[PDB]
């Protein structure tokens, strides 16, 4: 129970957890461990843990939170021998695995047995497991089948400052659960918390602040912000490799393309430095999320030895995204370059699209990056921006992800957890209640939720897609319209911002190009033609940047759309959604597609006010709109399906496609149930087309 007791147990010749003998590596590691800052307050932790259900723990980067606290908790439950496990949630998978291996080494056990990790598509745990590291998403997935989380006695949310929606949702679930289960302990850890906020959230939970730090990190700033960070970073790296002594380098960049380019740019410069200045060898390892794990774990490889003794030291440079921003202890790292940028998610409500954008990091992010040094040995962090900018310009904390995300998918994931009430589901920073309710009923009409508010198999499958639920339903139900691939492409195109560029000046030319890509019946089909042209010109080998520039298309969003198409396709193949397509020569090649649109966009339909008028009254609510000027369709029919709603001098609908009113009554009967449908001119029109159908189909 008390610290001295646990420490007395740790000194045992025989391992209390396996019954095997402690190797002296365990004891050397142990003597190293007891010099950590958090250790010097171990008891102070225990009697807080003993007397409180929820605890907030704050210690500087490298204090020993992630690796020592779960072990403390483990030794505190020693005399009881509970069948329940201890869970620790890292924000990234690499972190979870690395730390899991580390703690497995510290407890002198085999990884996967007593100490293990758990990630999607890979469970490294056994029936012997008492300590489990995992990602917050993985725990969030386990919570779907076990809403009480009976398998765990203590849960430790780590790096909870990131405010990722998985972390937020976890905090809310655990907060609601803590009133239900009193046998569950909850710890919240970070080096960069808004402590008072998290305390206030968890019923004024106590705070433990460990002031000590292992090794110092010498942070430096640039006298003036650099015009371009990339080559500023590369120049900094080369300057380190040249002037600075022995030590591995760590550099943070935004994207993967940028990382590769910078990687072999650094390589090409380094080789010249070798051939001209007799500099030591440098091995450059890239690191990003879409990499295969076996390449990700190559960053732990030892730095190359000097060419011959007494010569310039060889070293290892790691160019990575922000996945290495937290929780990583890469031994050998001394120098850390911080350009101060990250690819952060933003969200467009009108077009319903999530998109990434390079933005300045937060202060917490910067401190977290610099914290990757001074863990095993004293380090330095070269921040490529003014100290004044860091103190008075950088955001103090990362803006919550829930507020930058599609609430329909979020709500879908909440009902996926079985959260019966949302408005009184206490999120730390809750989204607008009405938006959540509208999201709920919109999910109800899409047959993703029952009238009772539970997951439809359709909705459950739609959650597996990285898309707006409507778009996802469209894609899933597309094979029933005999045009899966085309709808896949259209989906991927609607998953990205507007690919057509229409400059404020000289928009005539843009209209002319778009007219050359035009399809008379719908703008969606025009998008399809644009993508097909793109893939053709790419197939030739023609330069696609200049090609997109000339034909007034956005290379960024077309490329993004393409990658999205690949990923989506592989997902469909994984869950067994068959990709089929009617031949182009077929009579109903386009009608199939146009019908498949209504599978998900039946709620966004506009009817012409009257034959002579240009004004449209939308099916949703009753708002007067016009067809957006940038439209392709020459003569828009009485009924159109629109993908966007814009509000300017007058309200428009954008990216429209002509449909037939019968398709509405066919594809979405429950929504267009004329028995209970709202009174209005639309109901009248639909009753007319109905009556015609009755006539002809009773005639036989
Ligand atoms: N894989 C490892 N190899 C060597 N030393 C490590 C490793 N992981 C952690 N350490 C040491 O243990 C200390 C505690 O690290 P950690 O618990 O991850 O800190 P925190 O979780 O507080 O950020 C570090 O300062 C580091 O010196
Ligand atoms: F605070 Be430590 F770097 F996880
Ligand atoms: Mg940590």
């Amino acid at each position: 129970t008390t610290a001295k007791q646990a420490e007395a147990v740790e000194d045992s010749d025989i391992n209390p957890w396996t019954g095997q003998r402690h190797s002296e590596r365990y004891f050397k590691i142990l003597k190293a461990r007891r010099k950590l800052p958090v250790n010097k307050q171990r008891q102070e932790f225990l009697d807080l843990y003993h007397n409180n259900q929820i605890l907030v723990f704050v210690g500087e980067t490298g204090s020993g939170k992630t690796t020592q606290i779960p072990q403390y908790v483990l030794y505190d439950e020693l005399p009881h021998q509970t069948g329940k496990l201890i869970a620790c949630t890292q924000p990234r998978r690499v972190a979870a695995m690395s730390v899991a291996q580390r703690v497995a080494d510290e407890l002198d056990v085999k990884l996967g047995e007593e100490v293990g990790y758990s990630i999607r598509f890979e469970n490294k745990t056994s029936s012997k497991t008492l300590l489990k590291y995992m990602t917050d998403g993985q725990l969030l997935r386990e919570a779907m089948h076990d809403r009480d989380m009976s398998r765990y006695s203590c849960i430790i949310l780590d790096e909870a400052h990131e405010r990722t929606l998985a972390t937020d949702i976890l905090m809310a679930l655990l907060k609601q659960l803590s009133e239900r289960r009193k046998d569950l302990k909850i710890i919240v850890m970070s080096a960069t918390l808004d402590a008072q906020k998290f305390q206030s959230y968890f019923f004024n939970a106590p705070l433990l602040a460990v002031p000590g730090r292992t090794h110092p990190v010498e942070i430096f700033y640039t006298p003036e912000a650099e015009r371009d960070y990339v080559e500023a970073a590369i120049r900094t790296v080369l300057q380190i490799h040249a002037c600075e002594p022995e030590g591995d380098i760590l550099l943070f960049l935004t994207g993967e393309e940028e990382i590769e380019d910078a990687c072999r740019r650094i390589s090409l410069e380094v080789d010249e430095m070798i051939r001209e200045s007799d500099a030591g060898p440098m091995s450059v390892y890239p690191l990003y999320g879409t990499l295969p794990p076996h390449q990700q774990q190559r960053i732990f490889e030892k730095a190359p030895q000097p060419f011959r003794p007494g010569g310039r030291p060889g070293r290892k440079c790691i160019v990575a995204t922000n996945i290495a921003e937290t929780s990583l202890t890469i031994d050998g790292i001394v120098y850390v370059v911080d350009p101060g940028f990250s690819k952060q998610k933003i969200y467009n409500p009108r077009t319903r699209v999530e998109s990434l954008l390079v933005s300045p990091i937060s202060k917490a992010s910067a401190q977290q990056r610099a914290g990757r040094a001074g863990r095993t040995r004293p380090g330095k962090c070269f921040r490529l921006y003014t100290e004044e900018a860091f103190k008075k310009e950088l955001i103090e904390q990362t803006y919550p992800e829930i507020l930058r995300s599609n609430l329909s998918n979020t709500v879908l994931e909440l009902k996926k957890l079985g959260v019966e009430d949302l408005v009184h589901f206490d999120l730390m920073d809750p989204p607008a209640p009405e938006t959540m309710m509208r999201a709920l009923e919109e999910l109800n009409y899409l047959a993703c939720l029952d009238d009772d508010g539970e997951l439809t198999p359709l909705g459950n499958l739609a959650s597996e897609f990285p898309l707006d639920p409507a778009l996802a339903v469209m894609l899933i139900s597309s094979p029933e319209f005999y045009c899966s691939n085309e709808i896949l492409s259209i989906t991927s195109l609607l998953s990205v911002p507007q690919i057509w560029v229409r400059p404020a000046n000289a928009r005539k030319r843009a209209d002319e190009m778009k007219a050359q890509f035009a399809h008379p019946d719908g703008d969606h089909l025009t998008l399809l033609n644009a993508y097909h042209a793109y893939k053709g010109a790419e197939a030739r080998g023609e330069d696609m940047k200049k090609w997109c520039h000339e034909h007034f298309l956005s290379y960024r969003h077309l490329s993004s759309a393409d990658n999205v198409r690949a990923q989506l396709k592989k997902i469909m193949e994984t869950h067994g959604i068959e990709l089929v397509s009617t031949p182009f020569h077929d009579k109903n090649y386009y009608t199939n597609i146009r019908r498949a649109l209504l599978a998900g966009f039946f709620m966004q339909v506009a009817m012409r006010e009257s034959s002579n008028s240009k004004v449209y009254k939308t099916v949703k609510d009753e708002q007067l709109v016009l067809i957006h000027p940038s439209t392709t369709v020459t003569t828009p029919y009485e009924w159109v399906v629109y993908n966007e709603f814009v509000l300017t001098t007058k309200q428009y609908v954008r990216t429209v496609t002509n449909i037939r009113p019968e398709w509405l009554l066919e594809i979405a009967p429950v929504y267009y149930d004329l028995s209970t449908f709202q009174k209005g001119e639309i109901k009248n029109a639909l009753t007319r087309v109905a009556e015609k159908i009755r006539r002809q189909q009773a005639m036989k």
